[PDB]
């Protein structure tokens, strides 16, 4: 994910949001 955002903080933030 060098040229695009982490996949880690995605995924946390989908979880966040339910």
């Amino acid at each position: 994910s060098s040229d695009m955002f982490d996949v880690d903080e995605l995924l946390r933030d989908l979880n966040g949001d339910d």
